[PDB]
């Protein structure tokens, strides 16, 4: 009855929350919560090992990659990436195609001189991104950073990186990881805040290629040092245990429902249904090129913005929450992450048609 | 029936967990969990403002102090303190009286050359700490750092700092904050990982004197920068929302039960009961000077270590969990935090007498 379209923190699988709620005070017949046990006890160590295993199976992460669970969120990584894989070099390439990509560039300036490449273009009045083959990388860059999914702009770069063996790719997968199959071997570093497709806020997952370890700056706090996290099994210090446990339930939920392949198909239908309604309407509009349309974050605008308030009041009353767009861009936005069922996207589109019919 | 003596993550107030469980899937009649709503939505912003307010009331934090909620845990602050309040100076005084105090010194070496002061002394064969009047601070130091409660050693420095107005005191209150009343105005920085007395793991609370802001190192990751956190109301990036909400329930639980003054009184009864049993027995022994005995972490050894395993087997069977001491020190350890009721400490002591009477 209630469908939550929050952009992050976002909706978690209903099934997962039922289990967490039921075991909140007595987990594993221990008579205590997962939140009350030591992270060094065998009970939690097993939960942490299962979670990493399930995640590796879900995305087919090769053996030469380390999977780390840490504090800091996505913005913590804006600093952790340069602090870890910059080495003795003083420049890195940063591709800008949205808010998050730009925010990463801002943080990077504290550690190096980033060579920025603006990939934004407007083709046919629609917002698109230049193909990777046109991206200009520099000769002595330590790595190249980009964001494949911009939550505010509703822009996605699905293209698989294919640069030389000489190029290290770092990417912010916070709002799109686990939504479709990806080739991890093409990347050097993949990071993602958990609060959108993985679990609750407070945990971050990082996938690092082995050979990139060992060259962290001495100024890097130990909690953000990939080498230290790796050496200690992401347990250098007390990790966010409840968040790690919930993320583990989500991975099991994904596996039980067909993995990333099935998730990809359902996400395709969800997106097609929504963009179809928007495109066929004179009342709603999305200005992103088809090739770069995000299936996770769908921003749109009403032809008559004077109806914004009424759209939000009625939508909320119909049980459709968090449809207001980001503070910086205005308009509306429906975030339809993995946890969001097709029936939820259908309830939204049904309301959109009815609203256009009554006030359009 | 089951009492959890885990040192951190630790037991949370039973009443707090009952509430969190009931509202896990439908918080505030929103039809969603606290974990699924935006941190920028009016609802969560209110939870965050009350948590801060309640905390300020509990410890009587003056207006010239900022209360920040951040990622990283206690070990994240071992780096954050130097990165934030070192300024132009290249040295800081560090008082060493236990494991945590020493760990802080190790991290501080990445940012400055710390002047270490060993405050450990053995008086009458019992482990004690030198009075603060005997601590040797340096002229050139940016600040002085110490840890008032060592969880592994069971050592506590309750003495109130009273150095010049030109000495900035930074302290690690992770395992003792909210257990007794303190004079916040005597400190420059007070930090504490939440997993011991405040809430679940994944959240850290920092109390900073305002004039200490504005001089962070440029290498400090923005998520650890006190100025940035302050400017953005601890919401520069997505915070660990569930942990912040649970911490808020804990503060309300404390207020409902008499605040820090009542908590101090119950903690006195708990510690006296336990240390009394240990001191009156030849079978159990604690080697810490009375003046430095922690009321939160009570480590003890059996006279016959060959009974260690049987002590743990039987104690666990009697519903007394996590009594094993830290790997580094061996022996046993009962962590009796705010959430631990007197009845829980009584159940333990009853078992200890019965075990000695049966195998002693």
């Amino acid at each position: 009855q209630i469908f939550n379209f929050s952009s992050g923190p976002a909706m978690l699988p209903a099934e997962v929350l039922k289990q967490a709620q039921q075991e909140l005070r007595d987990w594993n017949g221990l008579g205590t919560s997962v939140m009350e046990v030591s992270h060094r006890g065998k009970e939690f160590i097993q939960v942490a090992e299962e979670a990493e295993k399930d995640f590796r199976d879900l995305l087919n992460v090769p053996s030469n990659y380390k999977v780390l669970f840490c504090h800091g969120g996505g913005r913590g990584q804006f600093a952790a990436v340069p602090l870890n894989i910059l080495g003795d070099k003083t420049t890195a390439d940063y591709v800008d195609a949205g808010y998050w990509a730009a925010s990463a560039i801002k943080e990077a300036k504290k550690y190096c001189t980033p060579n920025v490449f603006d990939a934004k273009v407007t083709v046919d009045g629609l917002r698109a991104v230049k193909p990777m083959r046109e991206w200009q990388l520099s000769d002595n860059a330590a790595y190249m950073h980009y964001c494949p999914n911009e939550t505010i702009d509703g822009i996605a770069i699905d293209e698989t990186p294919d640069f030389g063996a000489d190029v290290v790719v770092a990417a912010d997968f916070s709002s799109t990881i686990l939504s479709r199959p990806i080739d991890v071997s093409r990347y050097g570093v993949i990071y993602a805040g958990a609060q959108k497709n993985i679990g609750p806020a407070g945990l971050t997952i990082v996938i690092v290629r082995e050979d990139l370890l060992g060259k962290a700056n001495i100024a890097c706090p130990s909690i953000l040092d990939y080498s230290i996290l790796n050496d200690n099994g992401s347990m250098f210090n007390t990790p966010p245990t409840f968040a790690w446990y919930l993320s583990g339930l989500v991975f099991k939920w994904l596996k039980a429902n067909g993995g990333v392949a099935e998730m990809d198909k359902i996400n395709q239908q969800k997106a097609e249904l929504l963009y179809g309604v928007i495109d066929n309407s004179d009342f709603y509009r999305n200005d992103v090129a088809k090739r770069n349309r995000s299936r996770m974050n769908v921003p749109f605008q009403l032809a008559d913005s004077a109806l914004d308030k009424l759209f939000l009041e009625e939508s909320f009353a119909a049980g459709l929450h968090a449809l207001k767009g980001h503070r910086v861009v205005g308009g509306m936005r429906a975030s339809i992450y993995n946890a969001m069922p097709l029936e939820g996207v259908k309830a939204l589109t049904d309301f959109m048609v009815e609203f256009e019919r009554r006030h359009g």
